[PDB]
């Protein structure tokens, strides 16, 4: 039993819900806040400018340091940084930036980074203005993920589509 309220189950380990993630992780608290970063963890925008937005900005700083010591990180790869004032830890995820060109076979790769945790909450990765189809990602996300995701959609109407879709 968990703190997650007012999801639709879409599968044994994957549920979806209408809502700003930032606003349901300052609710919840859970371990685990996945951000769709990007390989220089530069938060400039999407989810991952209303994260660092919500951060102070200490986000952003972390990750600059986390960037001057390891480099950037890999498209399909992650890294795990403080969690911040929304939760524990916040497991940086980049997939692929189809406005950038990236093989979206990469978003499986990304996918797989949720199964080292026993619980996320997460957004729909390359979603967004990373360019591919949220449809595609859900799907991807069910396939791939083992562990318990709770997904936050934040746009209603997207919300709506992707669950009257849902196979
Ligand atoms: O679920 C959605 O609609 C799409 C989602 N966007 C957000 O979560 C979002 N975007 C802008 N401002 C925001 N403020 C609070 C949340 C938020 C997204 C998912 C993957 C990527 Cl790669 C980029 C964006």
């Amino acid at each position: 039993v968990n703190s997650f309220s007012g999801y639709l189950k879409l599968t044994d380990n994957v549920y979806i819900k209408n809502a700003d993630i930032v606003e349901e992780a300052k609710k919840v608290k859970p371990t685990v806040v996945v951000n769709a970063a990007n390989v220089y963890l530069k938060h400039g925008g999407g989810v991952a400018g209303a994260l660092n937005k919500a951060t102070n900005n200490a986000m952003q700083v972390e990750s600059d340091d986390y960037i001057a010591t390891n480099g950037p990180l890999k498209v399909g790869g992650s890294c795990v940084l403080s969690g911040h004032n929304l939760a524990k830890h916040c497991l940086h995820v980049v997939g692929p930036n189809v406005n950038k060109g990236e093989d979206i076979q990469l978003l499986k790769s990304a996918y797989e980074n949720f199964n080292q945790h026993e619980v996320l909450l997460a957004p729909l990765l390359s979603a967004g203005i990373f360019g591919a189809d949220p449809i595609h990602s859900l799907r991807v996300c069910v396939d791939t993920v083992r562990t318990n995701v709770y997904l936050a959609v934040f746009d209603k109407n997207l919300y709506d589509k992707l669950v009257s879709s849902f196979l």
